């Protein structure tokens, strides 16, 4: 019995400190490390963490927590934790709570808070938190009764994991978490048990695709976990209807595991997967929301819209679907398969568009600096299926988007709706904390480094086993591009040099700097073999961007 | 896709689209096109006098037909007028959709008169509120409203029309109204039918979604099955009655008497069916010793006192019908679960008072209670407002056998009823509806007894009269040992009623009551009677409620 | 400092203490024991039959006295039936402090029935609106709300008051009531002396601080010493008349052809006192050709069409005191402007039609605007609601000689009329109070017709009998050439207003209207009278109206 007053596992207690119950609770949320940075009004919670087993990894900036915090739910499922202290602790960890719930990833922040008492006093530091993340987390609350506290922390975990994942928000005023109070620990409860969409809403669906001629499957978030991995990949051997996935779907289905996989959809306007879906007379989307990827960017209108996912629609001027199926994504697809007839056979125009796809990736350059294309074929040599990649956003981002296919990586970390820098190397330690055996390897420009790079120290002190790899242009490339060819000519995109070697080596990481263009694969190697914290600094050459950027929506 | 003329005419058409019957409320310049483009529409214009009512009226047809009542109103007052009718809407989870006027999108920056930030005035006690800033997205938004309205756990949404987006051309197409999810799993399913088979002391809490009309056969099935007994929330107050179910324990929520409440204690086992912790307070019935299944069209609002350990998600009639088909045997009632429902029955026998016709005057609650029940029959609904004669109604629930009762009000707003009645009316014209209110209550929503006659609407209203707001003086009597703010002088409702083109009528004798609402159900059009009451033993009854 | 049991007890202490003679309002157990503590203080409880009410009562006392009036409601619907009246106060700059009742501060965290978010309910239609989360902070809380609602540019304020609040202990001292800002300063006055000496066609443009009572004399002797004409915004409707002052040029905000627009356009120098934007939208009188003076008890609230010159902020008093003994000349009129103010004379003749008794039943809308001209002087406050009648006195205004007026309404909310004359009585007991409303706005307040029998308050509404909407329907006939949720059925109007207790009257004649009002006007007590208005020749009056 979960509720029950009489358990020995989660006891009812007279706590000394709300701070206890909080980290027992989230001992039972299975919180295996927390993210942040201590102050006075959330010492005590830090404090009780000592005598758990939960591990405090101390960052440089709050932001950085929200970061590696997405990247463990990510991976894991279950919510990475940022602990911080009231004011600037909280308001510092908005936008990494903003990238968070955007790209889905499950998040809970614990931020400390002035006394209740104080809050009504015109006090500093008494910031409206809950009002300035309520617009950028799926949940904000600030506990006001002691009685409250483990309710609302389960809540929270609950909110970020369940549904469609998000960010949550958790305000701990300074004498909750200090004083005594009464309570138990509130065992973690698994997703709800959902029934599959209505099997008249099925079958009307499996009627569709017997009768389509260009039938295609859309991924979004939903699709790429792990619950419906084994439904998914029996949906497709079952039809062979062809796929395309969102980036935020990028690593549910690969090229490897199926045959007639179109790509990734949402940067490039000439991807596989948009002609296939433009020529598309029954598009079934699963998994997927508007905004992963915005529907009047490839939906023609031409044809049927399928929903499944574990919400309804939220109807648009551009997505309005024709049939709605809503509850488990696994039950839904396991009972559509069981209604698969056949397999497609696929159009002249479907099967050509696939052929060309393949045809055109099996494809020297000397140049100094480095050319794009070049540090792209390095990286893919160095970044096999036992490496984890981190993308930052900037030019390289579309580079490595653009060339995503030939990438063998177990895991990618590179969708970012928001858009926000310097997320690659928090999201590298984040994610080389959940599998400490594997390496890590992290991309960014100069503009995103510099960013987040005050946790290159985290990184040493963890001996973090990541490889951030600068792409040096010393300027804020993908604004330039897009000022050059709007104003023919730069405002505010341009800065000075650094020495990113022996910046590295200042923190007692190994540092490395390309000088020349034959020097590329050497370096990267070597700094692959480094058994630790390594920062590559490789000068590019941007002056062919134009010609790719032409390539985008 | 079509190049409207005026945006109001895409909306319009949207709510044909939704299958709209009518729109209550009252026009102005900044939505005066809404309201003129349904004339050239199936759609029925209905003026309220006061916008709070179109409010009201709306939740009594969302109630019903489970598509969203609307309301549609000017700009600024329009809308403010409109909160505590959205506000009662959305916590009962009554669907309403209701459209309002504003300034020009142009004037919103200018920060002129009548510029209110409506969606942030809305938002805290809608299921969803936005304004249409974008006349592409406008079929769009309104069918938003209407999916966020009606579907899973069901509450008001409110929508923002400019002047200029309504008034001004748009491009585009009617949205087809759309949800329907399947039922849960059937590894779930025999999960919980083990349960029931290993359990002792079963019993089904009943909550808002259990009550509605696509679940009542399912349901029934399920009771007829099992034998579990059964107890429900005021939201669930008419999903089973003590008259068509042996084991029900009566309704939880007010009383600290109830069958339904000993059952939960005594549970080893509790099925929560369509229910959410805000209908019944988790901290009153759930003691933690009990296996706690839940089943909604959503997963639980998880509570300190409420985590369930297994979890339903999905179509509840489905899942209620895949369950009693795996359910082995009926349950046989334990010596004390039967003596808690044969206490129960006791109590029903207590609280009728066999005989003693209380001669009374003013007459006493209790003959007034004994005169509706004669009236109200299974083809007449019933509409109960708020005050003490709420607290007896609710007491003697078990011995009405209305059609529908409308009486859950967590809100516990007052003039309610008389609204109500009128909505559920238009839904079924053909069908007597009885209302009943306080002095007090009435004369907040008393001005659309002309709407009623413009309607010629066959309700009949009841006014339990004391010249007085009861229900507070009981309380600080209690309390403080004397009154304030309580009182006031009184009305002839007769001549008050009479005045609109109703009917009016008074009770002036305790004999004289039977034959008046008799006479005033008789009238086949607007009757109002009112009805001299003694609250003196009242005391009596609020000493059965729990302390709070 | 004092050690309070209940911490009800310090909120009416503290209210004593801010000199509240009355509180509006309706009681509910969450508020009840403040409710309580009102029986032992000198502050008088008036109960209503609406909130909505409550706080247009405790707006016009706002109005009158300077301090705000209070409205006292429970939690839940009895703080949101306030938001309307509270958004009226609000835009009008009226005082007013309503005291909220909210759950238990425990019980705010459990989600539980009854728990509004109110103070973000509240917050985009007040000055100031709070939730007293500690008990210590209990009367500093009530002070800054009337210290917000009351100082600067006047306003509606909120305060939250959970149940556990005022019912438990308290330690906490009365807070004393307190602002006072001095005159502007010396050399600004002498700058601006110097402006009107240069200028030749200055004029004052008068907002709603230049309406104060402080402001008056200090007002008359700037007048009488400039000689510049004068133009009010309907917020400073009263604050000069025609017959006063013969250099006024009549209230600018409705009609597009008055004398104030033509002189501002006209204008080389402007002064605006105790003036904001939000009263009459810059971009129709601000040419910008003229220097442009500011003078209020804030710095002015600047607009792309609204950039002074020069800005004065302080007393208002105190500095059109001191720039009238700097002013060396009394201002000789320009040909224009004396052409202006000559035109504006024959238009006031024209509006009057000489003669022609209009025999038109029902009755004509100037010959009702004769009717109440001859039983409002000097001696009697005018109400009026929102409506074509409205427009019809706000264009005759020139030729009333009333006390008070109060019939500014940006929010155009309608029901005001009759809840702002029982308020004012309440101010000046002794005195008479008229207030005129349509059907439509009289029936959403018409429930405290029984508060004012109750009050044996002195006011003779007037209702203006068209069975419908006009205000509406005149808009949609100039727009769409048909009508459309504008229309209802009649009452009688007479029974209707004797069933309350009240006398009733009823025009059958237009040869019985000045009877029939004067007979109404001897009533000492609430009276009501019926007048069927034939609004055929309205269309002719909205013709002077801006297009918008
Ligand atoms: C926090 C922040 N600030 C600015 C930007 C702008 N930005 C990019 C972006 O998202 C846009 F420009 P848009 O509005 O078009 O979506 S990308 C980017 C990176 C440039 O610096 P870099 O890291 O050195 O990368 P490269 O020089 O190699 O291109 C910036 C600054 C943003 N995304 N986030
Ligand atoms: C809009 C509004 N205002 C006030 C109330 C307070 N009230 C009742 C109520 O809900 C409580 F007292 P609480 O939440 O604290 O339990 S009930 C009621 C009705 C009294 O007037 P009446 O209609 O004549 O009923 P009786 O005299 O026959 O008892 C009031 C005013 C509210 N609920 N809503
Ligand atoms: C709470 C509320 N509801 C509706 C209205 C609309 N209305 C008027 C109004 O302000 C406009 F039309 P707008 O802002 O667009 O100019 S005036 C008015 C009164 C009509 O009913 P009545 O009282 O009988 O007056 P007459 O028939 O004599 O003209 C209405 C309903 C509103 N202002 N407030
Ligand atoms: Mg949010
Ligand atoms: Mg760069
Ligand atoms: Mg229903
Ligand atoms: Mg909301
Ligand atoms: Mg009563
Ligand atoms: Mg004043
Ligand atoms: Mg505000
Ligand atoms: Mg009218």
């Amino acid at each position: 019995p979960r509720g029950s007053h009489m358990d020995k596992q989660y006891p009812v207690r007279q706590w000394a400190h709300g701070a206890d119950l909080v980290v027992s609770q989230l001992e039972a949320q299975g919180v295996r490390q927390v993210f942040g940075i201590p102050g006075a009004k959330i010492d005590k919670v830090f404090d009780s963490l000592l005598d758990s087993s939960i591990r405090i990894i101390p960052v440089r900036h709050e932001a950085n927590a929200a970061f590696m915090a997405a990247a463990v739910g990510r991976i894991t499922g279950k919510a990475g934790v940022a602990l911080v202290t009231s004011g600037p602790g909280c308001s510092n960890l908005i936008t990494g709570m903003a990238t968070a719930n955007s790209e889905g990833d499950p998040v809970v922040a614990l931020g400390g808070a002035v006394k209740r008492a104080d809050k009504a006093k015109q006090v500093h530091q008494s910031m409206d938190t809950v009002a300035m993340f309520s617009p950028v987390t799926k949940y904000a609350i600030e506990v006001t009764a002691p009685d409250a506290l483990a309710e609302v922390v389960s809540n929270a975990f609950r909110a970020a994991e369940q549904g469609r994942p998000g960010s949550a928000f958790v305000s701990l005023p300074q004498d909750v978490v200090d004083g005594p109070v009464s309570g138990k620990v509130l065992p973690a409860s698994g997703a709800p048990q959902m029934g599959a969409a209505p099997d008249d809403a099925i079958d009307q669906v499996a009627k569709l695709i017997a009768q389509a001629k260009n039938p295609i499957f859309l991924l979004g978030l939903m699709a790429s976990q792990p619950e419906n991995s084994k439904a998914l990949r029996r949906l497709l051997e079952t039809s062979h209807i062809p796929v395309t996935s969102t980036y935020q779907a990028a690593g549910a289905v690969n090229q490897d595991n199926f045959s007639r996989f179109a790509g990734r959809v949402g940067l490039f306007n000439n991807q596989a997967g948009d002609r296939l879906l433009q020529l598309a007379d029954l598009v079934i989307c699963i998994g997927y929301s508007p905004v992963e990827y915005e529907p009047a960017m490839w939906n023609s209108g031409n044809a049927t819209l399928v929903h499944i996912d574990v919400l309804p629609a939220y109807e648009e001027r551009n997505y309005t679907p024709d049939v709605e199926l809503v509850g488990d994504i696994a039950g839904t697809l396991n009972k559509l398969a069981q209604n698969i007839d056949h397999r497609l056979v696929l159009s002249p125009q479907a099967a050509e568009i696939l052929r060309d796809r393949q045809h055109q990736r099996e494809l020297q350059l000397n140049q100094f600096a480095l050319h794009p294309l070049r540090i792209v074929r390095a990286m893919q040599d160095i970044v096999n299926s036992d490496v984890t990649l981190t993308v930052d956003m900037g030019s390289f981002h579309i580079w490595i988007a653009r060339y995503l296919y030939s990438f063998r990586a177990r895991q990618v970390m590179i969708s970012n709706g928001q858009q926000t820098m310097g997320v690659a190397l928090p999201w590298a330690i984040g994610a080389w904390l959940v599998n400490p055996e594997r390496k890590v390897v992290s991309v960014s420009g100069d503009g995103g480094f510099l960013q987040s790079s005050m946790e290159l120290e985290t990184a040493v002190r963890l001996k973090a086993n990541v490889l951030h790899l600068i792409w040096v242009d010393n300027g804020y490339n993908m604004v330039a591009i897009q000022e050059e060819k709007k104003y023919q000519r730069l405002s505010g995109v341009e800065f000075g040099p650094m020495d990113f070697k022996a910046y590295a080596e200042s923190f007692g990481a190994k540092g490395f700097a390309v000088e020349s263009a034959e020097a590329l694969e050497p370096t990267l190697r070597a700094a692959m073999d480094v058994d630790g914290p390594a920062v590559v600094a490789i000068p590019v050459d941007y002056r062919d961007n134009p010609l790719l950027m032409g390539q985008l929506h």
